[PDB]
């Protein structure tokens, strides 16, 4: 299939769910500090919250807002939302509230559901405390709607400066959870939860487990470490995970053992290092690790890689081939097919995970989804930018991209866009964003050339956390041979 590649081959996520809540009414959906919920009781307050949303908002397709950490609460959220014929939005509260704003208004974002405990600031967002909610009429019949009902949006700032909204469909979810292969290997489905809803490998963590009938193993716990996973595997039984590359490798550095347990475990992200992925193996034999490559236009995951033996005595972990309901073809510079291996093309996806768009901008969507030949017939296709080649054995295997783009913290930035909004302080001549490792972290260091009171500070304010400069330094001159390396060891330099 061939014609799983046709949205409408995949069922919404409600009607999966539904699935799933009648066949398992008192099985273990949710596990959290607080004790269990079932399906049964789930599906129960997420109707019931669903009640309250169809009353404001009667007609399918708004967009919703939550906010908080990882509780049951913001899981009903998701689902209430998704049964309302609604979608969701991840807002950060603790980010400055202009940026949310105009989130908001790229999407139209119309109410935000704050799950947080404690009080936080709305500053004027159209916020309403979750647990607090009043009674509504229960709905006599909720919005019908198709698989290609939008389920939810992902904002990047991958490309240019300007967060672009990526509306990913009720397909291209359960097309990712539903019949692979690379989730075959833990029958409970018990999925640490613990990427962010502003990330879509939370995605998988969430729909993975609740559309197969297993358990969201919520990190409530704290910042993910060794000791942290450890407990959410020993005390509360998580079996799979998902871990970006930077982490799985921060782990199995510290301590490779506390992966034990773990039944299956994908990771991904970024290029997978063989030291760490032969570090882990070697010590977990019989672990199932898998490589996921895919950008959020087309849903989470393009292509997987169940790891191997033989794998680990590589350059690099093979990305694999297309997860089910998706294709790819490999393009070269004229737009032709590559059929061979050892010849370096572009990635381009076709299929159930393509996302309709972007929702704040048609020209950009008209751009890069577009259509192609695949097989003998014309299909909607995504471009990804990401450059790879076939090994001998019709796998991909990644290479890299030739534009500025890197991954920071989970999030595609457009580098070169960011450097040049520095460049354009008053006072600032040139400026260098570079990136460095700590613990499992990438920093961002900003450097700059200008008048000795120019330091960018009102940009700063202005910014998202995680695209602030760890350090902002003026130095004299930039090193030209640029130079990253002298440029980063003169950072320190008394630092
Ligand atoms: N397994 C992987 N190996 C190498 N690069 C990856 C992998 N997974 C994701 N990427 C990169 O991350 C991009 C998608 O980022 P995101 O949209 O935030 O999921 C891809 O287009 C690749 O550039």
């Amino acid at each position: 299939q061939n014609s799983l590649l046709d949205l409408y081959a995949h069922p919404t996520v409600v009607a999966r769910f539904s699935e799933m809540a009648a066949l398992h009414p008192h099985r273990e959906a949710i596990r959290d500090r607080f004790g269990s919920v079932d399906y049964r009781q789930l599906l129960d307050s997420a109707e019931q919250l669903s009640d309250y949303l169809l009353e404001h908002y009667p007609q399918p397709g708004v967009c919703l807002g939550v906010y908080g950490e990882y509780s049951r609460e913001s899981i009903t959220c998701l689902l209430a939302i998704l049964l309302s014929g609604h979608h969701y939005l991840y807002i950060d509260l603790k980010q400055p509230a202009a940026w949310n704003a105009e989130l908001c208004r790229q999407v139209d974002c119309r109410l935000i559901l704050d799950c947080s405990t404690t009080p936080t600031p709305a500053n004027g967002l159209p916020c309403v405390p979750v647990r607090h909610l009043p009674a509504a009429p229960a709905s006599v019949a909720r919005p019908c709607f198709a698989a290609d009902q939008i389920a939810y949006i992902n904002f990047s700032s991958g490309t240019t400066g300007r967060p672009k909204a990526i509306a990913c469909t009720h397909a291209g979810i359960t097309r990712l959870c539903l019949g692979q292969s690379f989730l075959a290997f833990a029958p409970q489905m018990r999925f640490l939860v613990n990427s962010p809803l502003s990330f879509d490998a939370a995605t998988l963590e969430i729909w993975g487990a609740l559309l197969n009938g297993g358990c969201c193993v919520l990190n409530d716990l704290g910042p993910l470490d060794p000791g942290v996973l450890r407990q959410l595997i020993g005390e509360r039984g998580a079996d799979s995970a998902w871990l970006t590359a930077s982490l799985f490798n921060t782990l199995v550095d510290l301590d490779p053992d506390c992966l034990g347990g773990l039944r299956q475990l994908l990771t991904g992200g970024d290029i997978l290092s063989v030291p760490h992925v032969r570090r882990a193996l070697l010590r977990h034999p019989r672990l199932h690790l898998v490589n996921g490559y895919g950008p959020t236009e087309n849903t989470t995951f393009t292509c997987c890689h169940v790891v191997t033996d033989d794998d680990l005595e590589e350059d690099d972990i093979p990305i694999g081939k297309a997860i089910a309901g998706t294709a790819v073809l490999l393009l070269d510079e004229h737009g032709q097919e590559i059929a061979e291996p050892d010849r370096a093309g572009e990635i381009v996806a076709f299929g159930a995970g393509l996302a309709q768009g972007y929702r704040n901008d048609a020209a950009r969507t008209r751009a890069s989804f577009v259509e192609l030949p695949y097989r003998g017939r014309l299909l909607r296709a995504y471009r990804t930018g990401d450059r790879a080649r076939y090994d001998e054995q019709g796998r991909l295997r990644f290479i890299g991209r030739g534009d500025g783009q890197v991954k920071l913290n989970g999030y595609r930035l457009d580098l070169p866009a960011l450097e040049q909004r520095f460049r354009r302080q008053p006072g600032i001549l040139d400026c260098a964003l570079l990136v460095r490792e700590r613990n499992g972290v990438k920093q961002l260091l900003c450097a700059w050339t200008g008048k000795a009171d120019a330091s960018p500070q009102a940009l700063l304010r202005q910014l998202p956390t995680w695209q602030r400069p760890h350090a902002c330094v003026r130095v004299e001159a930039l090193p030209l041979t640029l130079d990253r390396a002298a440029l980063l060891r003169r950072l320190e330099e008394p630092l």
